[PDB]
């Protein structure tokens, strides 16, 4: 199939947006110190880019943008702006590697031209994006990308800001964009209807080169493509590429860092790192399928820093529950006041209570 | 455009599988009474079918199947079996409306013929399904469905048992199957790689007629297409169809019933009913986008029994947190009992997802 030649499923970059999209999470109020811990951990994890809330947003955003650019991280630091010269002047002086010029759908082209050429004159990477791309007029959108491509820009951006796009619709649009522009393509997908990971997958199949993620998917409403969930999907597609590019065994600690800051639990069903992600039912309930449960193990626990699937025969209560999960997570334990805590206190409590501990 | 004629996005049936797939959830140990509560609530909610664990699985499974069939529910009660006569004999006597004959990939066709014709001779709906369909040889699978279609079955089934299938691969396969068989098509998608909802969507676009779900997605590993998530997606596609077919304002109670039984929290990010599903960030963080946050409201709270999006400007702590969520949920508050159990959680440091947890005991 000729179209497989364009697929970027084993050759793409993550733009990690916990410090942009994630700031829109209902309970996210990151201070400078926490953002710095997150940026460092994300860099250690191996993402190519980190995106930050516009330095125009507030005085604290300008300062944090500047501080993060002074860290000497390996990943590139990106931010975004409105299509406006004053915004651009602020962004360029902050030390960022890249600026996204964002519009929402003539006088757009001439204004965008000024902004784009200014940023390029500073030696800074420039991108041009549309907001709510899937509820915009398609021909006007494509004509705008076409013109901006001729001006010369590093990347164009597509965003399903509303969460309404479906996978085949995403594939078709990105595949057309790939034929319209000569540059890289960044994508952003909201998860309101459960499509955020699928939409990311199909975008990559269609030739997109950069995907926005967020740790635990946190963001506006129910958020965007989750970091861990994208990697699980991409890992099944190309195990060797993903296992060697990212430090997958650091994913639990990365999520725990964010979950503590935004005061949430890790959901039981959470991709890879949820309580139940690496579990099989043993016993009479397993006869709801024909093959032995261990036939169905698309994810290998050891690739993600864990030791086994847990085969559940009966309800795990007390220190039996704690011990089983602790051993699956390769925690070496301390064991005293965990079973003493759990008794004076549910299933997701097991992970809650174990959050402190490292493998 | 001609392909749109085959699409079932606004004309499909849900096969609710909380009482089959859901039993494979690591922490699910439903007794007869709990299964009966779940079956009744599912029927009231408006699903067309519920599927139960094979009555062959154990003595109690046989008994619960019988008991659920005696309830007089409106939805049809389905179960599944191995491609074996003894299984079929047991299943038919239970009172079920439908039996799924499941195989995993010439003697298949002979055995399957006997079992299919037996079930049909009892006046019971028969379906024929493959397990792990997306890791099977395509030509053999399609040839098998073709043969079973000629014998005559009510439905054929496709299952991504391993969670590896991708949306376009699903579309392509279902669309081929739709041209191979003349009967209805039931689907089943695991969520290991985050595709279970997308896969259901594309299956329906391609002509599938029946989709398995489970409440909160619960099942083997991280489970299958979640009931609420499918309905959110299908609601955006056709609001009038979904809001009138299902009792969407009952979804929280339905999930709360299962969450209590399998002892989990409702995830903060859960579709529709999660803490944060109907929230916008107000303040300087909203400038991470161009438009007012209220521009992006694909889901309308009132359709799901809720009162508004919560616009968060600052950390909602204490009674402010409780009041905000309680009013969003349309609970009419009892604030002296909810003051008496957070004083008992001083036991530990209290955090965001506990708001929904302490509010579970309350109805709209
Ligand atoms: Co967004
Ligand atoms: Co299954
Ligand atoms: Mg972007
Ligand atoms: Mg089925």
């Amino acid at each position: 199939n000729p179209s497989d030649f364009l697929s970027r499923v084993n050759n793409f970059s993550i733009i990690e947006s916990t410090l942009r999209e994630g700031e829109q999470f209902a309970n996210a109020f990151f201070d400078t110190e926490k953002k710095i811990q997150i940026a460092k951990a994300l860099d250690n994890f191996g993402v190519d880019y980190i995106e930050l809330t516009s330095p125009v947003a507030s005085e604290q955003s300008r300062q944090d943008c500047e501080a993060i650019c002074k860290l000497g991280l390996k990943c590139k630091i990106l931010t975004h702006i409105r299509c406006h010269m004053d915004d651009a002047r602020v962004a360029v002086e902050t030390g960022v590697d890249g600026v996204d010029v964002v519009i929402g759908t003539t006088y757009i082209i001439d204004s965008a031209t000024e902004v784009i050429n200014f940023v390029k004159s500073k030696g800074i990477e420039v991108r041009f994006s549309s907001e709510d791309s899937f509820r915009s007029d398609l021909v006007d959108l494509l004509s705008l990308y076409k013109a901006v491509d001729k001006i010369g820009v590093n990347r164009v951006g597509i965003a399903d800001t509303v969460g309404c796009a479906t996978p085949r619709q995403v594939y078709d649009l990105i595949r057309t964009l790939r034929g319209v522009v000569s540059c890289d393509i960044e994508c952003h997908f909201h998860n309101d209807t459960g499509m955020a990971i699928a939409n990311a997958y199909c975008a990559l199949e269609a030739g997109a080169t950069h995907i926005d993620t967020s740790i635990l998917g946190i963001g506006e409403r129910n958020g965007i493509t989750p970091l861990g969930a994208l990697l699980a999907r991409m890992y099944v597609t190309d195990r060797e590429y993903i296992t060697h590019k990212y430090k997958l065994n650091q994913l639990r600690e990365l999520e725990n860092l964010v979950a503590d800051a935004v005061e949430v639990q890790i959901p039981f069903n959470n991709y890879i790192t949820g309580m139940c992600a690496f579990t099989h039912k043993a016993g009479i309930h397993a006869k709801a399928i024909l093959a032995n449960p261990s036939t169905y193990e698309i994810l290998k626990p050891e690739d993600f820093g864990m030791s086994r699937y847990v085969h559940v025969g009966s309800r795990l209560t007390g220190w039996n529950a704690i011990k089983s999960r602790a051993e699956q997570l390769n925690l070496h334990l301390q064991a005293k006041e965990l079973t003493v805590r759990i008794k004076k206190l549910a299933m997701d409590d097991v992970d809650r209570v174990l959050r402190e501990y490292h493998a």
